[PDB]
C-alpha cells in the first residue's frame, strides 16, 4: 500500500503543467519531449529517436488520441501493474523510492520516483528470465507553463486516418 501513497504523491504534485525529455532503448534508442497541462487533462509526446518515428508525435485528450506520422505525413485519430515499494535508491537525481510489480508483454518491471520532488525518473520492463525489455530515463524535466494552442497544435495538410 505503501507504492500507493506514493504514486498519490506524484499525481498531486504533477497537477501544474511540466515537460520532460525521456531517453532509453527499447534494440533503438528511443528519445522524445513530453508535454502536460494536467488541468485540461491534455498530454503531448513529441519523437525524435529512431529514425522511423523521428517527427511523430501523440496527443492525448480525455476524448481522444491523434498519432502523426511525420513520413506518411498522416494523422490518426483514434477514440495496472502490482506495484509495491521495495525500497529506496541513491540516483543522479538524488534519493529516489524503487517501486517493483509483477505482470502483458513484460514479467515485472521497476518504477524510480525522486523522494524530494514526487515524479518518475526511470521505468524499467524486465521479461522472466530478468532480461531488460525497454529502460526509459526521464533525463530532463521543468515546470511550465502551456496552453491548447500549442499542445494541439498539428501540420494543416495532414491526412486524416479516422478510426
Amino acid at each position: 500500500q505503501s507504492a500507493q501513497e506514493i504514486l498519490d504523491r506524484v499525481e498531486k504534485n504533477l497537477s501544474t503543467p511540466w515537460q520532460a525529455t525521456v531517453q532509453g532503448r527499447i534494440e533503438e534508442e528511443l528519445l522524445a519531449r513530453v508535454y502536460a497541462l494536467p488541468q485540461a487533462r491534455l498530454f503531448r509526446v513529441e519523437f525524435l529517436k529512431p529514425g522511423s518515428l523521428e517527427g511523430n508525435f501523440t496527443v492525448i485528450t480525455e476524448k481522444e488520441v491523434w498519432n502523426y506520422l511525420y513520413l506518411t505525413n498522416q494523422l490518426v485519430i483514434s477514440p495496472q501493474v502490482d506495484l509495491r515499494l521495495e525500497g529506496e535508491v541513491r540516483l543522479p537525481e538524488g534519493m529516489a523510492w524503487k517501486l517493483v510489480g509483477r505482470s502483458q508483454g513484460f514479467a515485472a518491471m521497476e518504477l524510480y520516483i525522486l523522494k524530494a520532488d514526487p515524479r518518475p525518473l526511470r521505468f524499467v520492463f524486465l521479461d522472466e528470465k530478468g532480461k531488460v525489455l525497454a529502460d526509459l530515463k526521464v533525463v530532463e524535466f521543468k515546470r511550465t507553463n502551456l496552453t491548447e494552442a500549442q499542445l494541439k497544435r498539428y501540420p494543416k495538410d495532414a491526412q486524416v486516418v479516422r478510426r
